């Protein structure tokens, strides 16, 4: 598979659509999420592609190779770490990521696990708690969806 | 991945939770689908995991091998096409096939596509007329998920 597409969804009005692309060793992340507060949010690739209970039980960050909570930038950070998705005063945020990390095939494949948009922004690891070494302090799961294979 | 499950849900009544799980050289399908006409409703894998535009951008029936619409038994037939699923007269059906085409992962994998519950009886490719040969007669989508990893 070389596109994917994920449709966003919570119990509140957070609400989006995203697209994936593989490009060369890279996959391109583009799409829209609406209804955030203005303002950065953890943007993750969590490890169960489940919704039975929400959000909830999408598990943690995919991190197939147990590394430490990072940003996208960085060598040990978790295969689903792409930082954050910034809202604009309309609560629009415009996807816009290449990682190189993530992939649409093999090991990394991430088709079948669930994207999710949190309340707050990723503190990247870098916040000087351990709740930041494992998931940046994103806080709660405001939007979710199964990545699945697109035409 | 071993298990997989899909939340399925539509613009109606109509939602349920599947469970696939690799067992032996099989995949186990079980779970259950509420509010459903009593009777007979068609139930595939579709190719596509696009809930972008509702159930429609599911795409036809997933058939990596390019054949007719057939029942779970025959030869011919599309890998997505588990046959019937079948509603009491309180509108719940129970589901518990066992099928030896999909699997959950390689060619065949179903992970990331999108599970549809139809509105009439699948004809299991025999109503005589084209369509019958393609979706089975099997009409509307009630309700679908994307197929996701499950722990
Ligand atoms: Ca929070
Ligand atoms: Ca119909
Ligand atoms: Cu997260
Ligand atoms: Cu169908
Ligand atoms: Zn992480
Ligand atoms: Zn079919």
């Amino acid at each position: 598979a070389t596109k994917a597409v994920c449709v966003l969804k919570g119990d509140g009005p957070v609400q989006g659509t995203i697209h994936f692309e593989a490009k060369g060793d890279t996959v391109v992340v583009t799409g829209s999420i609406t209804g955030l507060t203005e303002g950065d949010h953890g943007f993750h690739v969590h490890q169960f592609g489940d919704n039975t209970q929400g959000c909830t039980s999408a598990g943690p960050h995919f991190n197939p190779l147990s590394k430490k909570h990072g940003g996208p930038k960085d060598e040990e950070r978790h295969v689903g770490d792409l930082g954050n998705v910034t809202a604009d005063k309309n609560g629009v945020a415009i996807v816009d990521i290449v990682d190189p990390l993530i992939s649409l095939s093999g090991e990394y494949s991430i088709i079948g696990r669930t994207m999710v948009v949190h309340e707050k922004p990723d503190d990247l690891g870098r916040g000087g708690n351990e709740e930041s070494t494992k998931t940046g302090n994103a806080g709660s799961r405001l939007a979710c969806g199964v990545i699945g294979i697109a035409k």
